[PDB]
């Protein structure tokens, strides 16, 4: 079974080209339309930050799946926050585990890291992705009004 | 009022960082609260992603916000995630969190950044009504899902 060859890494500052993987299997799912990558001294640069990172998930050395996460240090505590910003699974490899995988490592990463909590959200209207995130044990989940300013 | 001012905290402003934490206290009712001490205070003040911008009133902070810079990989120009933002009881509803805003959204314009980013949960409608009134470019409906770490 599957399970027995999957593998979650995170990546580490020599795997920019896994990190481009990721952004476009993040364009192929997410279906982002005229996407144009940023160049890759902006990636590495963001790669080479310590308050982010990167976990995918490998068939072999194809990805199928990953997660973009931010650390976030509180003034509340001494102990930070993360904050997943993306997660994805390839089309073909959906409803077969990996997300799920990729939480658990995730969160165990951060554990380790005497965190105080992760969190992650998810449109109102994305009935997949929501199923999803109900389904890895969150300790809870709120309804919030995101909103934003496009800068000029 | 002409008297207001609005200050982006630098690193030599700690003092004005802990009243800020303290009106967070103090206006979001936080239970249970112990704050770090000033070494840690002092270090996250200076991160080269974390802006603090305050309101004062001569010497008294009456509001303040804390934002986050997260590098994009969808862009180079990055996003502000605005975090806290909170007025002083007594000074609410005379334009300064408004105030606040606009000198955030300046500031992360002038850096060349995409966008600023703020979220209030949907049953305060004393922060949601706050939200809309800064004519923001739009409004979106999510679940926020967290995990307590062990
Ligand atoms: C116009 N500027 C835009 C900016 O407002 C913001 O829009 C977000 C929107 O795409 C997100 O939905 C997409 O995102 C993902 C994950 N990446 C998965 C599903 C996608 N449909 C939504 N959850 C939050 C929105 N604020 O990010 C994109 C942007 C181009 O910068
Ligand atoms: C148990 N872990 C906790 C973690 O879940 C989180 O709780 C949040 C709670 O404070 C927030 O309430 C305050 O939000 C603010 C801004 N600070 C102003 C209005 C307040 N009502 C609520 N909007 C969302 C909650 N998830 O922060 C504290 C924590 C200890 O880390
Ligand atoms: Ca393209
Ligand atoms: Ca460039
Ligand atoms: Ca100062
Ligand atoms: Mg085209």
């Amino acid at each position: 079974e599957i399970d027995n060859f999957l593998k979650i890494e995170r990546l580490a500052e020599n795997d920019l080209p896994k990190f481009i993987q990721l952004i476009r299997l993040f364009e192929a799912v997410f279906e982002m339309k005229n996407f144009s990558i940023p160049d890759s001294e902006h990636l590495q640069k963001l790669l080479n930050q310590n308050n982010f990172y990167v976990f995918v998930a490998l068939l072999e050395n194809k990805i199928v799946g990953g997660l973009t996460s931010y650390v976030l240090e509180q003034y509340y505590s001494e102990k930070p926050l993360a904050y997943i910003y993306d997660l994805a699974v390839d089309t073909n490899w959906q409803r077969q585990g990996i997300g799920k995988k990729l939480i658990t490592a995730t969160n165990q990463f951060y554990t380790e890291k005497g965190f105080e909590e992760v969190f992650v959200q998810a449109d109102k209207v994305d009935d997949y992705a929501l199923d999803f995130a109900r389904s890895t044990k969150p300790t809870a989940e709120e309804q919030v009004v995101h909103f934003y300013y496009t800068l000029k």
